[PDB]
């Protein structure tokens, strides 16, 4: 739950520097591929192996949003039962390891009584930060843009060359769900410790 986020942190440091690196390289190449593409077409999210190099205890990292006090693991795919445990990554977009010309897209449900999750995302504001902890470390984002789009539209979801973004996508307005809320971070250097 919050308990399988620790399964992550701990299991990671049992993987040695070399192995970690090899996996990271695979993710980078995957991202380079997407960078250079010409367009995947992204099935709006409303097994999956594409991100195995990143998977540790069936998760690909976790995401921390301080403003809403969440720390939620991230699972590959927008799969139906995975969105009950945490955050799903939209296949077709960059893998959430950052780097020049990336754009990862993460997504989560709102208003599940037990989970919570992205329900409180509307409370997030340009200027807040959020952080992504994956096999090779923590990376940090600062919300530069906030947008509301019809589900048909996706142009905002694609890689912007030269730039490094992560989008936290959810449905909106609350309990109406006719459009999508996009909360966009822009990479900043990590300095929290």
């Amino acid at each position: 739950s919050h308990a399988n986020i620790n399964a992550f942190k701990e299991a990671v440091t049992k993987i040695d520097r070399v192995e970690i690196n090899r996996r990271l390289e695979l993710a980078y190449a995957y991202n380079a591929s997407i960078a250079g593409a010409k367009y995947p077409a992204l099935k709006d999210p409303y097994v999956v192996e594409y991100a195995r190099m990143l998977e540790v205890k069936e998760q690909i990292g976790h995401v921390i949003i301080p403003r809403i006090n969440q720390d939620i693991p991230i699972y590959a795919g927008s799969a139906e039962e995975n969105l009950q445990r945490g955050v799903g990554h939209l296949e077709g977009t960059s893998l959430p390891v950052g780097g020049e010309s990336t754009h990862a897209v993460l997504t989560a449900h709102r208003g599940l009584p037990t989970a919570k999750l992205f329900t409180n995302l509307d409370k997030v504001t340009v200027g807040d930060r959020f952080y992504i902890e994956h096999i090779g470390g923590k990376i940090a984002y600062q919300v530069d843009q906030i947008k509301v789009i019809a589900p048909d539209q996706l142009e905002d979801l694609y890689v912007i060359q030269g730039e490094d973004h992560v989008t936290l996508l959810t449905c909106t307005p609350y309990m109406i769900n006719s459009h999508r809320l996009l909360v966009r971070g822009k990479r900043i250097p990590y300095v929290e410790k």
